[PDB]
């Protein structure tokens, strides 16, 4: 198989991975390269792909992990898996305005793969956990080309139930919850915990989208795209910034005065996008309520 595997440009990179366009018996793929140092990333992400029943319309499609030494000496780890040539949410919300329709589409698509992954299907043969992500934003969210959402970047998941469980602030610092920010995650109930917390950075992504959809914003202009509090923080923050911002202060993304709430339909994704960030985690939605909440917006347009 791999002995055909070409790299092309560079076309993305995070904390663990550099992510290269590839060939693959004259297929296009995409190649995560992780040095010996990210290693243990890469048997993370790996396995939780090979979990079964992890194929799914929402969650990034796998095709295979391997192990090369380098013409220089050195260790590299690869993970081949689909090309998506539109890339993260991030980079898709920075050039595309949406309407109503496929803003609700891209949010409710990444929302129903939020809430598959953090669903325990007891199969034995094919047991699959409820699985948290921990690293959830719209950098670890790819953009297929009909435009619906994938889930991507399992390299900190963790599996939240079944046999063989560990225990574990390691995420990215903007979208961290604030008890997260406060070194105070429930680890008693440690599975509804985290979920929880992979609920309230669910809850900036959906910020993100709709900041970009062309019809909440009639008769002028979508502002350009900005990553949840950049405004407040800009880029970078620091731990101590955003525990301040978000925990101290309470304070979360702001809905533009644009949102004029006469709109029933507006006044509704409000409340649902605050649902999902509120400051007691064990009131925040589900997974499961919030794809049914999307679902039932969208059926509230008629
Ligand atoms: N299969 C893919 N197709 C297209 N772009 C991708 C793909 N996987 C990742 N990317 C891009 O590479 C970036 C980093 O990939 P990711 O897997 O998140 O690495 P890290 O674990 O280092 O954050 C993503 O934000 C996205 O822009
Ligand atoms: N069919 C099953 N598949 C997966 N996990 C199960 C099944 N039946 C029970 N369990 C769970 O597996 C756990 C036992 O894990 P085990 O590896 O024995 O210990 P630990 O997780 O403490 O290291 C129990 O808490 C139980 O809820
Ligand atoms: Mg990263
Ligand atoms: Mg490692
Ligand atoms: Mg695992
Ligand atoms: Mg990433
Ligand atoms: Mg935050
Ligand atoms: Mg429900
Ligand atoms: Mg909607």
């Amino acid at each position: 198989d791999l002995d055909n595997l070409k790299l092309l440009e560079l076309i993305g990179r995070g904390r663990y991975g550099a992510v290269y366009k590839g060939s693959l018996d004259e297929r296009p793929v995409a190649v995560k390269v992780f040095s010996f140092a990210n290693r243990q990333n890469f048997i993370n992400e790996k396995n939780i792909y090979r979990v079964p029943l992890m194929e799914h319309d929402n969650i990034a499609r796998f095709i295979v992990g391997d192990e090369r030494v380098t013409a220089d000496g050195r260790m590299e780890y690869l993970l081949v898996m689909e090309y998506y040539p539109n890339g993260s949410l991030c980079k898709y919300l920075s050039l595309h305005t949406s309407d109503w329709v496929s803003s609700c589409r891209l949010a409710h698509s990444v929302t129903r793969g939020l809430a598959y992954l953090h669903t325990e299907l007891p199969r034995g043969d094919h047991y699959k956990p409820a699985i948290s992500h921990r690293d959830l934003n719209s950098r670890n969210v790819l953009v297929k080309n009909d435009g619906t959402c994938v889930i991507s970047d399992f390299g900190l998941s963790m599996r939240l139930t079944g046999n063989r469980l560990v225990r574990p602030e390691v995420g990215t610092i903007r979208y961290m919850a604030p008890e997260v920010l406060e070194g105070a995650v429930n680890l008693r109930d440690c599975e509804s915990a985290l979920k929880q917390v992979d609920m309230y950075a669910l809850g900036l992504i959906y910020w993100e989208i709709f900041m970009r959809c062309t019809d909440l914003f009639p008769g002028e202009s979508v502002p350009e795209y900005q990553m949840a509090f950049q405004t407040e923080v800009g880029n970078h923050p620091t731990f101590e910034d955003m525990q301040v911002l978000v925990s101290r202060e309470k304070q979360r993304p702001k809905f533009p005065e644009a949102w004029k709430e006469n709109s029933l339909a507006v006044r509704s994704l409000k409340e649902t996008i605050e649902d999902c960030w509120g400051q007691d985690a064990e009131a925040r939605l589900t997974a499961q309520c919030a794809e049914e909440r999307m679902a039932e917006l969208m059926m509230i347009w008629e």
